[PDB]
């Protein structure tokens, strides 16, 4: 995932700044934080404030950006395993100044703010709803990093991740959108690219994949060429983001000979189950079928170009987002075009959607089957 190429004559979008909550909440935030970028004058872009109870791993996570990054402790809250989100909630309000006053200055021209939290947890998901009342009474343009946690994660676990989720998509027209992570998921993937590789490399792969999912779209948007108006500008991207539900993106590379327009069954099944194996979640076809906003970008070759984006392509295109998301606002079905391309990537067409306003996925369902099978069977046995 090197984006050393594009981000020389790139540049992001929108300043994000995340808000770590939690081991895993600031684990991901520190690792979005720590990320050098080849664009103009700012390796770092993003900043971030990892708010956790002091641990020896919190007292562990290494920072490569000086200045950008704040650790804020919370003494005498050294939980550990007793995993109570109650208790992380006063921690956060006991702080809440000493927090806040550390917000007011990190993020003093962050167009957008991502409250990375890891579900499940006692810390983190605790103060997850504190954290929230405090951006919003502060009007700030906020959103929800979540992750959903591990079936092996224990009973206990879950029943915390549930709780949140629930009190989030309950209020979830309070704030920006929600994108969430199936850490279950990528779990399952890094099995399959890498099968040889180690348990004690995954969390790197996770942290330093959502980072890069996260930073490749908010990279795309601002740094190609667009083929006509329609376009998926930063201005564009700012809304989907900022529109409550959770949120969705999807990834796909094809090479030239693949896309067929005579043909488009061929690779339309595939955008159509790139577009349902989402990047950091599943998400069914009835699920998107309620999303309010929709984005379809397609980078290519200044030769590919021309020749690909004809008429029927742009509407075969506008036609697959139609019977994706039939109620979404607007289909910008807007294609760029990448003029310092690599010849070894020439015949390559790239795809890249943003599916905001969505439902809880079903993987928060299979979660509360979970917590029922043992509650149920817990009982069963007496
Ligand atoms: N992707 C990712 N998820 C994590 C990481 N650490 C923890 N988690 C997830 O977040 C959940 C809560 O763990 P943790 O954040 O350490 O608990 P907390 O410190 O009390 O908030 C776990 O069940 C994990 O699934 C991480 O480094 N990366």
């Amino acid at each position: 995932g090197n984006f050393s190429e594009i981000e020389s004559q790139g540049n992001i979008s929108l300043k994000f700044g995340f808000l770590g909550l939690g081991m895993g909440g600031c684990a991901i935030a520190a690792e979005c934080a720590n990320k050098e970028t080849q664009i103009k004058n700012n390796k770092y872009p993003y900043r971030a404030i990892l708010v956790n109870t002091n641990s020896q791993d919190f007292n562990k996570i290494e920072i490569k950006n000086t200045g950008n990054v704040r650790k804020i402790q919370l003494e005498g809250y050294e939980q550990g395993a007793a995993r109570n989100p109650q208790v992380g909630e006063e921690a956060f309000v006991k702080h809440e100044t000493k927090i806040f006053e550390a917000v007011k200055q990190e993020f003093e021209d962050r167009d957008f703010i991502w409250i990375t939290c890891g579900l499940g947890g006692g810390t983190g998901t605790g103060a997850l709803l504190k954290a929230i009342e405090m951006l919003y009474e502060h009007d700030y343009n906020f959103g929800l990093l979540l992750t959903l946690p591990r079936d092996a994660e224990a009973l206990k676990v879950l029943e915390n991740a549930t709780s949140r989720i629930r009190s989030i998509a309950m209020n979830q027209e309070a704030f920006g959108s929600i994108v969430l992570i199936d850490n279950a998921k990528l779990y399952r993937k890094f099995e399959e690219e890498n099968p040889s590789a180690l348990a004690n490399e995954y969390t790197s792969y996770s942290n330093k994949y959502i980072a890069d999912a996260l930073h490749e779209i908010n990279l795309v948007t601002s740094s190609f060429t667009p083929f006509s108006d329609t376009h998926f500008d930063a201005s564009e991207f700012a809304q989907v983001i900022n529109t409550p539900g959770v949120l969705s993106l999807a990834k796909l590379e094809l090479k030239s000979n693949q896309l067929d327009t005579e043909n488009p069954l061929g690779y339309l099944t595939q955008l159509g189950n790139a577009l349902e194996k989402g990047v950091l979640y599943d998400t069914e076809r009835e699920e998107l079928e309620s999303a309010k906003k929709s984005a379809l970008s397609i980078v290519t070759s200044p030769l590919r170009a021309g020749r690909l984006y004809n008429f029927s392509f742009l509407n075969q295109m506008e036609n697959f987002l139609k019977e994706r998301t039939p109620y979404v606002d607007e289909r910008p079905i807007a294609p760029y075009v990448n003029k310092h391309t690599t010849k070894k990537e020439e015949d390559i067409v790239k795809f890249y959607s943003v599916v905001a306003g969505l439902p809880l996925p079903k993987r928060v369902s299979d979660i509360i089957d979970e917590i029922t099978r043992i509650k149920e069977e817990r009982e069963q046995a007496n």
